[PDB]
C-alpha cells in the first residue's frame, strides 16, 4: 500500500510540471 | 520510517514547483 501511495504521489510531479509549461 | 521518509521528500518537489511558478 505505500509503495502504491508513493507511486501515486510520483505522477503529481509530472502533472505539475505540464501545467507549470 | 524510511517509506515515511521519502514521502515527506515528495512534497518538496510540488513546493518547489509552485514557488517557481
Amino acid at each position: 500500500q505505500l509503495d502504491s501511495k508513493l507511486n501515486d504521489l510520483k505522477s503529481l510531479l509530472k502533472e505539475i510540471a505540464n501545467n507549470i509549461k
